[PDB]
Formats: structure tokens, C-alpha cells, sequence
């Protein structure tokens, strides 16, 4: 695997979005990984709607602005046959009745794929396939107010990593010594937060500790 992947630099990624003040994480990591698998099969990047996962995905098991999984939203859009584009169907920060509409899906997707709990399968996953949906710890005040530089989480991998992003690369800034490598994570807090929308996770940092724990992403 190369040792630095960013797939924002292919035309894989849309631009950061804000998820405001409703649980729906699981939707805007699982929509980043469908646009970036959408894009590398068809050539065309279309931002697509959380609202319509967060409207619709009940019966695949999520709770809208309560909580859900990336891998649920996906098997809702495999039972559901499509998804919404982010233009025909708004996202408003609150849970309404399903409003989806075929004549309107610009997406599709024919299950998902669990990678392995392993730093070196996410990578390769990340090396190889495009955007994938994970869980990483964003409990932290220095994460909620991260600005720049590389976040290292403080609790290691306790049993809170609950907030669904989107890793679109990797890379490493070799200073003095150690390479020191970071994950590339693009968040759902709006540009304003973090750098542009962006985090830099601490990356292969020790056993145990990671970012691998939920990995997965949708296939088309
Ligand atoms: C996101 O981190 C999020 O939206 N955060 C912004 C509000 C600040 C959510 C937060 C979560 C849900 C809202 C209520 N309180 C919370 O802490 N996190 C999740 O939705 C979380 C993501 C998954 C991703 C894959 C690994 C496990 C965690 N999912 C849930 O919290 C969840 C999932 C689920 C499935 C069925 C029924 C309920 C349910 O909740």
C-alpha cells in the first residue's frame, strides 16, 4: 500500500456538511462512503440525502435522530432499491415522516462489507477501495474544540466509540523522528469546525487502540 492516500484529490468526496443538532452521524458517514462508491463506479459525484436515511431507515433497525449504523443505512438502501439526492430531498435536523421518492434516487447499493477490527485491513480497505464508513471517540472537549495538528484520544478504545465519520485517506508528516501517521477523517460538524470540516486521527499508535473498531462500507 502507498504510504499516503487522499481520495479527496480524485473527486470522491462532497463537501463538508453539518449534521446541526440531531443524532445523524450514522447518516452523513454512511452517505460520504455511498457518494465516494457512487463516484468510483459511475464517474459522478452527487451529494445524497440524510434525511432520507434518517426519515426512512426504521425498519432496518435506526432510530433517526436517536442514534443508527452505517451499515443498517445500507441495508435500507439495498431493501428500498435507492436514495434521494441531497438537492431533492433537504436535510432539516429533525425526523419527519418518509418522504422518499423514486423518480428522485440517484443512488443504489447491493449490500456492505465489515472490515476486520485491524489497522492494517483498515488501511488496506482505505488504500484500495475509497471512503469508509468507521466510529471513532468524540466525546473528548479537545476533540469538540479541535482546530489542527494530529488529535490523539485520550481513553484508548474504551466502549464509547460512538460517532460515525468517513476516513478518506492517510498520510504521515515525518518531522525529527517518528513518521507519525494519522488517519484523514472528514466529520459532519460543518466547515467551520476542525481543519475545513477535517480531523487528522493519531494512526498506528498501539495495540488496542484504534479507529477499526465499525469499519465497513457499502458496495454497488
Ligand atoms: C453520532 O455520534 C452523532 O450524531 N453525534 C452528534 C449529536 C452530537 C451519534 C450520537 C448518538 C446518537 C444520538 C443520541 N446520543 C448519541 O450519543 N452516534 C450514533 O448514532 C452511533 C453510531 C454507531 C456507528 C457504528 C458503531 C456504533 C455506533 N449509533 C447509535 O448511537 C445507535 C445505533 C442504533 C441502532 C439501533 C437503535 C438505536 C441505535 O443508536
Amino acid at each position: 500500500a502507498p504510504r499516503s492516500v487522499d481520495w479527496r484529490e480524485k473527486g470522491y468526496v462532497t463537501p463538508v456538511k453539518n449534521q446541526g443538532q440531531c443524532g445523524s452521524c450514522w447518516a452523513f458517514s454512511a452517505t460520504g462512503a455511498l457518494e465516494g462508491q457512487m463516484f468510483r463506479k459511475t464517474g459522478r459525484l452527487i451529494s445524497l440525502s440524510e434525511q432520507n436515511l434518517v426519515d426512512c431507515s426504521g425498519p432496518q433497525g435506526n432510530e433517526g435522530c436517536n442514534g443508527g449504523l452505517m451499515d443498517y443505512a445500507f441495508q435500507y438502501v439495498q431493501d428500498n432499491g435507492g436514495l434521494d439526492s441531497e438537492e431533492s430531498y433537504p436535510y432539516e435536523a429533525t425526523e419527519e415522516s418518509c418522504k422518499y421518492n423514486p423518480k428522485y434516487s440517484v443512488a443504489n447499493d447491493t449490500g456492505f462489507v465489515d472490515i476486520p477490527k485491524q489497522e492494517k485491513a483498515l488501511m488496506k480497505a482505505v488504500a484500495t477501495v475509497g471512503p469508509i464508513s468507521v466510529a471513532i471517540d468524540a466525546g473528548h472537549e479537545s476533540f469538540l474544540f479541535y482546530k489542527e495538528g494530529i488529535y490523539f484520544e485520550p481513553d484508548c478504545s474504551s466502549e464509547d466509540m460512538d460517532h460515525g465519520v468517513l476516513v478518506v485517506g492517510y498520510g504521515f508528516e515525518s518531522t525529527e523522528s517518528d513518521n507519525n501517521k494519522y488517519w484523514l477523517v472528514k466529520n459532519s460538524w460543518g466547515e467551520e469546525w476542525g481543519m475545513g470540516g477535517y480531523v487528522k486521527m493519531a494512526k498506528d499508535r498501539r495495540n488496542h487502540c484504534g479507529i477499526a473498531s465499525a469499519a465497513s462500507y457499502p458496495t454497488v
